[PDB]
RNA sequence: CAGGUUGUACUUCUUAGAGGGACUAUUGUGCAAUAAGCCAAUGGAAGUUUAAGGCAAUAACAGGUCUGUGAUGCCCCUAGACGU
């Protein structure tokens, strides 16, 4: 037969509050894996786990460092390169620097005036993105000196929910057709994508509904799209006149990643998470609600907590998922069964 | 363990200014017509509208004060005056 099992494999209990934010390290030596992860919960803090070594006490990991910072919630996690620094948005209106060996932020990025939704950071880790309710995408310098704000002209309707930046190919070859950028989505449903010195490269109105999150393939090739739409929309750096591929995820879309290699998109929605693939043309070839650890307090049943998180770690084998609880499920995948 | 210093060092304690934060939130019975809402549990600094107060409608009590008033009507006293 040949099939996908979603085999689990543990939870990660620490979180008060909703799970924002998830990151896993990167590889630091050419596809090994990395045994650093990284989350950012509403309870304000961000967290550093200790995972663990084929782990079933029925746990996979446990809290190594808690972060206490921001003065609210933790909207999202960009990791440096090495596994060492990260920053934190939070709508408390400031940014977070978090040597990771340290429980200290050695910079606070104050400037920005509404909550924050969202941390970009850039492959030559000199530039921080962040975007939030102000509508303006703001360029940090790795001290804190805000530097540029992205335009009226430039920005769009609503609030900004997620920026992000292409990723960079390694072999100086002369590289795609296209340069890197950084795309940013807006809730009132519209895609952007920046030519490297803040100017429009491209606006199209993706959804009707607000836009939650937004995710690059490794390629810098694609980029996948979902919110109250209800529906995930990926689309070509090139012909744009419409998107690569549409798929129809049960309720609404949270965060959408995919895979670090594999080459499958999983989309973090209300129900749980659905992972489909582009290989095909199928419609959802895998797919996990399993929500229910809290939701065994005698009497006290919380059916579906929504997922607020997806990251899978270095290689693409686990994937993490944030829920309402606070709690982060991992799921491996097992094919070629029966 | 007390004492003296010193550092363009720090804020947990103290001060006080900005801003957070609860809204009845999440879960299940009663209500249930849909309801407004009521209950219990959990989380919570905080759930009796969080606690304690301020403000206080229309009428009216012929309530009380002319001894708080240079707020006054009328009536009283006026130089052996109730003035001083
Ligand atoms: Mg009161
Ligand atoms: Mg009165
Ligand atoms: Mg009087
Ligand atoms: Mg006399």
């Amino acid at each position: 037969s040949l099939d996908i099992q979603v085999v689990k494999r543990g939870i990660l209990e620490g979180h008060s509050d909703w799970v924002t934010s998830i990151v896993a390290g990167f590889s630091q030596k050419e596809n090994e894996d990395s045994p650093v992860l990284i989350s950012g919960s509403r309870d304000k803090t961000v967290m550093i786990w200790k995972l663990y070594e084929e782990e079933q006490n029925g746990y996979f990991g446990i809290p190594h460092k808690a972060l206490t910072g921001h003065n609210h919630f933790v909207s999202d996690l960009a990791l440096s390169q090495e596994n060492c620094f990260a920053i934190s948005s939070s709508w408390d209106k400031t940014l977070r620097l978090w040597d990771l060996r340290t429980g200290t932020t050695y910079k606070r990025f104050v400037g920005h005036q509404s909550e924050v939704y969202s941390v970009a950071f850039s492959p030559d880790n000199r530039q921080i993105l962040s975007a939030g309710a102000e509508r303006e995408i703001k360029l940090w310098n790795i001290l804190g000196e805000c530097k540029f704000s992205s335009a009226e002209k430039e920005n769009h309707s609503d609030w900004v929910s997620c920026v992000r930046y292409s990723p960079i190919m390694k072999s100086a070859n002369k590289v795609q057709p296209f340069a890197p950028y950084f795309a940013s989505v807006g809730w009132d449903g519209r895609l952007k994508v920046w030519n490297t010195n803040f100017q429009i490269r491209y606006t199209f109105k993706a959804h009707e509904s607000n836009v939650n999150h937004l995710s690059i393939s490794p390629n810098g090739k694609y980029i996948a799209t979902g919110g109250k739409d209800k529906k995930l929309l990926i689309w070509d750096i090139l012909n744009l006149t419409y998107p690569q591929r549409e798929f129809d995820a049960g309720s609404t879309i949270n965060q959408i990643a995919f895979n670090p290699k594999l080459q499958w998109v999983a989309v973090g929605t209300d129900q749980g998470v659905k992972i489909f693939n582009l290989m095909t043309q199928s419609k959802a070839p895998v797919c996990t609600i399993e929500a229910e650890p809290i939701t065994k307090a005698e009497g006290q049943k919380g059916k579906n907590p929504q997922c607020t998180s997806l990251a899978w770690n270095a290689l693409g084998k686990k994937l993490f998922a944030g829920f309402t609880d606070g709690v982060i499920r991992t799921f491996s995948f097992e094919t070629s069964a029966n």
